[PDB]
């Protein structure tokens, strides 16, 4: 019953598995034959709009015995800026209510081996976003995790990861978001989680992630927060990033395959594990300024769809190599 559900094999999903399927459709010869490997390489299933409640049942009925790796993505608010919305929910209790129906399908699930992930990019906002209007959102955020966390963090067929950004973004912030991370499991009731995942989305080296383990690791420590494991997403971080651009960055590369206990030398991390849907859109280009930038790929879909090109100059930036 070890506790590192990654230990145990894991489930390659039919989602990830029809977007691979329209590129080896528009592929010949070389890289073909490389899209066909990736076809059944895990990939976690995000669960990122009001919908996705019906979603997790399939989802567990295909995966049997292996690990389903999910990520909560359904948060109420993603930025306390002008014009957002859309992925969301209207406030706290309608948030409560998806936890309440993904935790309900679980709980039918005794056997399932489940990682559920705590949505992306709330901790990191809670840091390092401003303070004068978005006092509310903040709050409200605080409690979404420690109520998200209260559920699953009690089920047995489920280890809880809470998403604590990256090393860019973080580490020179360790202290602050041991702080937040401490008082959100405070209000969290019975709920435990088994550690953090880092680089979700984003294309941080292993090397440094590790050493933002390690220092966010101490802080939680010298808060009263112990054993925490760890989990990267290596899903994009096969060549040092460029810059800081978030958005579709030119230039990466799929990483590692997903793995647990990568390396004896990194006893925090159980495992390497594809979070984000390598070949999925971060953002339509003409979203966000940001996904102008010089080193963001051109001509995005929306966030959420495959973007063949992109998708192939991961292929082809691959590290390790075929
Ligand atoms: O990591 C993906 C995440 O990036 C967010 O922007 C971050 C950026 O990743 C980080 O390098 C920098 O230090 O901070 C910015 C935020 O100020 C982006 O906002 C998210 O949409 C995205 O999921």
């Amino acid at each position: 019953t070890s506790d590192n559900f990654f230990e145990n094999e894991l489930y390659s999903n039919y989602k990830f598995q029809g977007e691979v399927d329209q590129s080896i459709q528009r592929l010949s010869g070389s890289l073909q034959e490389k899209a066909k490997k990736v076809k059944y390489v895990p990939t976690a299933a995000w669960l990122a709009w009001s919908g996705a409640t019906n979603e997790v049942a399939r989802y567990l009925n295909e995966a049997g015995s292996k690990t389903v790796v999910f990520v909560l993505y359904m948060i109420p608010t993603r930025d306390c800026n002008a014009g957002g919305s859309n992925g969301g929910a209207d406030n706290l209790s309608t948030y409560q209510g998806y936890v309440n129906s993904i935790y309900n399908t679980i709980n039918q699930y005794p056997n399932s081996r489940i990682v559920m992930i705590i949505e992306p990019d709330t901790i990191g906002n809670l840091v390092t976003a401003n303070n004068a209007n978005c006092r509310n959102v903040h709050d409200m955020h605080k409690q979404a995790l420690s109520y998200a966390i209260s559920k699953f963090g009690t089920q047995k067929n489920v280890r809880v990861y809470l998403d604590a950004a990256h090393g860019g973004w973080l580490n020179s912030s360790a202290d602050r978001t041991a702080e937040v991370i401490a008082e959100i499991l405070r209000n969290a009731g019975n709920g435990k989680i088994r550690g953090i995942s880092t680089n979700v989305s984003n294309y941080q080296p292993v090397y440094s992630e590790y050493q933002y383990h390690q220092n966010l690791n101490r802080a939680l420590e010298s808060r009263g927060v112990r054993g925490m494991k760890f989990i990267v997403d290596t899903s994009r971080n096969g060549r040092n990033p460029s810059s800081a651009t978030w958005c579709n960055l030119k230039g990466a590369g799929l990483g590692a395959r997903p793995q647990a206990n990568p390396d004896p030398n990194m006893p925090l991390l159980d495992a390497y594990v594809w979070i984000k849907t390598p070949g999925e859109s971060d953002s339509a280009s003409s979203a966000d300024p940001v996904c102008r930038n010089s080193d963001s790929l051109q001509g995005a879909p929306a966030a959420g769809s495959w973007f063949h090109d992109y998708f192939v100059m991961l292929l082809e930036n691959a590290n390790p190599p075929f």
